């Protein structure tokens, strides 16, 4: 077992995206009659006129593998960008905002972090949009730091450090690589507000008890060994 996010959110609307294909197929609309692999959920704009983020069921096929990127979503419920694009013509898609963002909702409350939510309030409340990582900077890709950060600006595929749900180490999809590309710029190191924000978190757990982290809330508790 990593000390790494399960992603379980984004496994649920994939799940449910799978469903719904196949209830459409069953409507009749022949091309939602696939196999489970190739659907998923992804938050993006759709077709030509579908300029809004939405969170719909992607027929993977008709994905094009750049970047009109797609965006999963990580265990606090942020929207981060996922490889591929859509094809604003030719886009295999049904839109499904609502059960899926009701999904995601329920979905934070199991498996967000109190210490990352914490984290990402202050950098939402300080840059709109912005979540917490401990990760790369521009043009350095070794150093790492608490910074807020532009979704747009992190790959899902890259794991980069967060809070577990006992304020120790945890690493979560949504990071940084360290290059040297405009979108590598999009951050505001913040070490001492968000190291503050998370430090201002209630421990799950009493005085006398350790806490061990799970990637699902709430953490173990478990009694402080004695004077034994
Ligand atoms: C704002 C500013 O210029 N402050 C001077 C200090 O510079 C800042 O030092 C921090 C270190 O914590 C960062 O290196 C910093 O760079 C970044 C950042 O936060 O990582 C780089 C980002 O690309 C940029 N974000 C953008 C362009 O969208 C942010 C952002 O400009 C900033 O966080 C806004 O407050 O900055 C860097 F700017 C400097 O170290 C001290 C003393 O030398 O003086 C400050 O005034
Ligand atoms: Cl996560």
């Amino acid at each position: 077992h990593s000390p790494a996010s399960g992603r379980y959110i984004q496994q649920m609307l994939d799940q449910r995206c799978q469903e719904i294909a196949a209830e459409l197929c069953q409507s009749g609309l022949r091309k939602m009659c696939v196999p489970s692999s190739r659907i998923v959920a992804r938050n993006a704009v759709g077709i030509t006129h579908q300029n809004t983020l939405q969170w719909r069921c992607f027929d993977t096929a008709s994905l094009l593998e750049s970047n009109n990127g797609v965006n999963c979503v990580d265990d606090c419920g942020h929207t981060i960008p996922c490889p591929g694009g859509v094809h604003r013509q030719n886009s295999n898609h049904a839109t499904r905002h609502e059960i899926l963002s009701k999904l995601v909702e329920e979905g934070v409350q199991r498996f967000c972090s109190p210490y990352q939510a914490s984290a990402n309030k202050y950098c939402n409340d300080k840059f709109p949009g912005t979540i917490a990582r401990r990760s790369k900077g521009f043009g350095n890709n070794v150093e790492v730091a608490w910074r807020c950060y532009e979704k747009a600006s992190l790959l899902y595929s890259v794991y980069a450090e967060c809070a577990s749900n006992c304020g120790t180490t945890w690493y979560c999809p949504g990071g940084r690589r360290g290059t040297s590309t405009e979108l590598d710029k999009r951050h505001y190191t913040e070490e001492e507000g968000i190291r503050q924000a998370i430090g201002s978190v209630d421990s799950p757990c009493s005085e006398v008890e350790v806490c061990l982290p799970k990637d699902e809330n709430p953490p173990l508790c478990l009694d402080e060994s004695g004077q034994i």
